[PDB]
């Protein structure tokens, strides 16, 4: 009732929606629609709306002032002027005097045109009149994603080994190096769950495969981590390798799996193993095919796995590669100047990532080829949701780790995601944090950055930093570029402050997997904007570097560097709290309004709401050793708080054992 559709053309059926909704017969009840060039919605905003949503893109949490691009990306550079990044989330709040929700369910290039052109105007195109748009009422913007959320599906959910910490990089590539991680962590008591394995543990960067050389027997050697409490995640990637023998490209080729050139033939895109094809994921069975291939790693007692280059990524295609060294060989002897440096550097820049590649082959989606520039966004989408649906078929009782780089919304079903390549900037924090609540609004809670900044090179404070952020995100991860200063925590000096930081995690993730349980079981936000829980207070609503997280607490990190402290506002008395480094926690009461407050590095803060408590337990060096029976309680007098807990493992929810009622 408080959902219609609006068709238009015949729209290409993704899934995004778990909810049939019929289809509305008036005129569209917003603004203008034009489907003079393509398909165009145009709203003209009041001066003090905002608008929320889009989920992973660049800027703020109010979406107002800039341009954003749904099509699925690789870029490996944040910068503000970026309008599309790896995923594609086409879900947007206007909220103020009028206030509406829309979904655009739509699976190609769709621009948001937020008041770039024009501050007062919205408008957001696309080049074929074939989308489905959601209108969503409601009295204020939360109401309408609480409503939007119930249609999507339940959210994915996580072992509760993943709220442990991981430690990433690529570059792990031998025993040595992962006894190493293992080592350099427990050594120094900085728990750790999670090991990540990129790229290199492969043979020659082959997708269910593993170096022979390096790992002979990988199932002695994943349970010598696993007795140690560390679970190795290794990595996917979308395309797979051209080679003769290679029994997943041979029954890709025989079987018709692989995406196809207009000619029948298979399209060739080179990434890190050279030459690859891509699974047709869009084909039900090629799907099947892919996705049942996980277990050749399940099989081995890997229990979690992460997929990357599902944009899909493309270094270049066949096509593209004769044409640059056809254009080289011009350069080459081209004795007059004509031909000038810039050119050449652009035609080898313009074969990476093109949208011409993109237009070079298909999808076969029931004996109906459809070009892949037309479902661009939902190929990570479908890459996942092949590997989500075979873990259910393997083992349809448990919980595996599972993320993605490129999603669409209805992806979130099977899988979370992490925001990519980011940098060792300052600015990264900022960006790592305003995600978050977007992210939430299109169903995706687990989630996370690259702590430390993943590309360039990192500095001890900004890691901390980085750190005490990831202390408060489902996915918190180290992770690092090839070549970059080394960022694992015990590559720096005082290694105790970052036992501390990391304490603090451990020491929460009772409350923190609570508070993400109840919100996934109820089509909840774990992280919200401040306007969301204080919509009376002009000032809360447009607070956009700090987070309240379920109905307890509200974060504020640190984000500027050589900053002892930070400025935030209090829309409510608050117990402001800090997880000291000798491992006592730090109490004071602020009031309602303007406060600056004093974090060191090596502190980690959040506040309690008025009327709220919540439990803390004593710090423990990995998940299954968290003691849980008798927390403490930090907060509030006569104040409850329900806490929800299970094995962590299966998937048994709707049990009253997984509740109990504390009290301070
Ligand atoms: O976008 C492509 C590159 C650029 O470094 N990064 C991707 C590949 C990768 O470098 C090796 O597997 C991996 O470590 C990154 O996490 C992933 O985003």
């Amino acid at each position: 009732a408080m959902i219609r559709k609006y068709r238009y053309g015949a729209p290409f059926d993704t899934e995004a929606l778990t909810e049939k909704i019929e289809t509305a017969e008036e005129a569209f009840p917003y603004g203008e629609i034009s489907q003079k060039e393509g398909f165009a919605f145009t709203y003209i905003m009041d001066e003090d709306d905002i608008v929320y949503g889009l989920g992973e893109s660049n800027r703020g949490i109010n979406k107002r002032g800039y341009c954003y691009i749904s099509n699925c990306t690789d870029d490996p550079i944040h910068t503000e002027d970026k309008r599309s990044l790896y995923g594609a989330h086409n879900f947007i709040i206007v909220s103020g005097k009028t206030t509406f929700g829309l979904f655009f369910d739509y699976p190609s290039k769709l621009t948001f045109d937020i008041g770039y052109t024009r501050m007062d105007t919205l408008k957001v195109s696309c080049e074929n009149a074939d989308l489905d748009i959601y209108v969503i009422e409601g009295e204020n913007a939360y109401d309408i994603v609480k409503q939007f959320r119930r249609v999507i599906g339940r959210s994915y959910i996580p072992p509760k080994f993943a709220f442990g910490f991981g430690q990433s990089r690529y570059g792990y590539t031998t025993k040595e190096d992962f006894r190493a991680v293992a080592k350099g962590y427990r050594e120094n008591h900085i728990p750790i769950d999670m090991i990540y394995m990129d790229i290199d543990y492969m043979q020659d960067f082959k997708d269910f495969t593993v170096n022979e050389k390096n790992f002979p027997d990988f199932p002695e050697f994943v349970k010598e981590m696993k007795d140690q409490e560390l679970r190795l995640i290794p990595i996917i990637d979308a395309g797979v390798k051209v080679e003769k023998g290679y029994e997943v490209y041979e029954e890709g080729v025989k079987n018709n799996y692989f995406c196809k050139r207009e000619d029948g033939s298979d399209f060739v895109a080179a990434v890190w193993p050279g030459d690859t094809h891509f699974p047709d994921m869009l084909n039900p069975e090629a799907r099947k095919w892919f996705g049942d291939k996980y277990r050749f790693l399940i099989d081995q007692g890997i229990e979690g796995f992460w997929n990357d280059m599902n944009e899909p990524a493309i270094f270049y295609s066949s096509e593209g590669l004769a044409e640059a060294k056809e254009f080289a060989g011009e350069f080459a002897k081209d004795t007059e100047g004509k031909i000038h440096p810039w050119a050449m550097q652009a035609k080898m820049k313009d074969i990476v990532n093109s949208p011409e590649d993109y237009k070079r082959f298909y999808h076969n989606v029931n004996g109906k080829k459809i070009r892949h520039d037309k479902v661009h966004n939902l190929f990570g989408y479908n890459m996942t949701r092949a590997a989500g649906e075979a873990f259910e078929r393997i083992d349809p009782e448990k919980r595996f780790l599972m993320f993605s780089r490129s999603s669409y919304i209805g992806m979130h079903r099977y899988g979370g995601i992490w925001m990519g390549d980011n940098k060792s900037w300052w600015s990264h924090i900022l960006l790592n944090l305003k995600m978050l609540p977007s992210l939430n609004m299109c169903g995706f809670m687990y989630t996370g950055a690259d702590l430390g900044g993943f590309g360039d090179d990192t500095t001890r404070d900004l890691l901390l930093r980085f750190l005490a952020l990831g202390v408060f995100t489902p996915l918190m991860r180290d992770h690092a570029a090839e070549g970059t200063r080394e960022q694992e925590c015990y590559q720096f000096e005082n290694i105790e402050d970052f036992r501390s930081v990391i304490n603090a995690r451990y020491r929460l993730v009772p409350y923190l997997y609570s508070e993400y349980m109840k919100a996934a079981l109820n089509d909840d936000m774990y992280f919200k904007p401040l306007g969301f829980v204080y919509p009376d207070d002009k000032m809360a609503i447009r607070v956009e570097d700090q987070l309240m997280l379920g109905n307890e607490i509200m974060i504020a990190p640190v984000y500027e560097q050589n900053a002892r402290g930070r400025y935030v506002y209090l829309p409510e008395e608050m117990k402001f709290i800090k997880f000291m480094p000798d491992g006592s926690i730090s109490e004071e009461v602020l009031e309602k309004g303007v406060h600056y407050v004093d974090v060191a590095l090596n502190e980690v803060p959040l506040f309690i709401r008025s009327g709220k408590c919540i439990p803390v337990a004593e710090a423990a060096e990995c998940v299954k050793d968290i003691d849980t029976e008798n927390m403490q309680l930090i907060g509030y007098e006569g104040s409850s708080y329900t806490l929800y807990e299970d094995d962590g493992i299966h998937k048994d929810y709707d049990k009253k054992e997984n509740y109990r009622v504390l009290t301070k």
